[PDB]
């Protein structure tokens, strides 16, 4: 099977938002809107804002999944290349294997589906702190979307759902992901050719 990737904002009015980084070769991570796509360096920080209309029930989460973009790839787990999952990088609560982790989070789960064996990392959600409108979750992706073995060139798709205490669907959005040397330059020339 596969995870639904269709937009739901739901009850609570929940969608996800972007910081505005531009496109210099310098920067690590940024979010072309036209693309509805993030472009981030190799497990550097990529910020993701949480938003709703109204605060939902103490104990509801945050769940992170990235699943193949191409419907003939879509069954297949993504996971870290036979590579990145030895390198011992990880942070004492990621397993190695996977893609998605969410940074300076000690209340961070993550799952390895005992029927689907896809991976995925969730958080509690945590209402906006006073003097923000939101929450941010700093996510990192630990392989390229070129890493031979793993996502070997194929685009994925990181499918974000607020979930009740039971996992039950509260809320979902989605943003298509290339993790690459050169976000800035990457995102000018993908946007250049949608031109
Ligand atoms: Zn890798």
């Amino acid at each position: 099977s596969v995870p639904s990737q269709k937009t739901y904002q739901g009850s609570y009015g929940f969608r996800l938002g972007f910081l505005h980084s531009g496109t210099a070769k310098s920067v690590t991570c940024t979010y072309s809107p036209a693309l509805n796509k993030l472009f981030c360096q190799l497990a550097k920080t990529c910020p993701v804002q949480l938003w709703v209309d109204s605060t939902p029930p103490p104990g509801t989460r945050v769940r992170a999944m990235a699943i193949y973009k191409q419907s003939q790839h879509m069954t297949e787990v993504v996971r870290r290349c036979p590579h990145h999952e030895r390198c011992s990088d990880s942070d004492g609560l990621a397993p190695p294997q996977h893609l998605i982790r969410v940074e300076g989070n000690l209340r961070a789960e993550y799952l390895d589906d005992r029927n689907t064996f896809r991976h995925s990392v969730v958080v509690p959600y945590e209402p906006p702190e006073v003097g923000s409108d939101c929450t941010t979750i700093h996510y990192n992706y630990m392989c390229y979307s070129s890493c031979m073995g793993g996502m070997n060139r194929r685009p994925i798709l990181t499918i974000i759902t607020l979930e009740d205490s039971s996992g039950n669907l509260l809320g979902r959005d989605s943003f298509e992901v290339r993790v690459c040397a050169c976000p800035g330059r990457d995102r000018r020339t993908e946007e250049e050719n949608l031109r």
